DNA sequence: GGATACGGT
């Protein structure tokens, strides 16, 4: 069953559809941030005045950090990008040492979670309402 | 397992 980022709660297993914002990849993971354009205020308040960043929206508590360890890390990191549509299956959520929410994927070569992400098509129309809402906000 | 909304590797 699938949530929408705005029903999302600390340390459960959900499955969302999300735009990507934000890519960063390391040496120990790869992290997404990423957005359907709901609201969540476990969400870091994203702010449009900082000097600098490469971040252009959404501002506010839009969009949520998503780390991935292991086969998810080495799978994505070269593979989904910025602008890309998703869809996260099965994944965890945590809250970190400041309070907010985040999605983790860990390494499960044991294959108990069914744990995935994979890219979904623009046109797919379960994509139609983030579309619609992020016109609200552009 | 990483470590804070940047950095844009």
């Amino acid at each position: 069953s699938f949530s929408l980022l705005s029903q999302i709660t600390p340390h459960q297993r959900c499955s969302f559809y999300a735009q990507v914002i934000k890519t960063w990849y390391s040496d120990k993971n790869f992290t997404l941030y990423v957005t359907d354009y709901t609201e969540n205020e476990l969400f870091f308040p994203m702010s449009p005045y900082t000097s600098s960043s490469r971040w252009r929206g959404p501002f506010g508590r839009f969009s949520i950090r998503c780390i991935l360890w292991d086969e998810h890390d080495f799978y994505c990191r070269n593979y989904i990008k910025e602008g890309d549509y998703v869809v996260m299956k099965n994944v965890r959520t945590k809250i970190d040492h400041l309070g907010y929410l985040e999605c983790i994927l860990h390494g499960d070569s044991a294959k108990r979670y069914n744990m995935s992400i994979e890219k979904v098509d623009s046109e797919e129309p379960e994509l139609n309402e983030i579309k619609s809402r992020k016109r609200l906000y552009v």
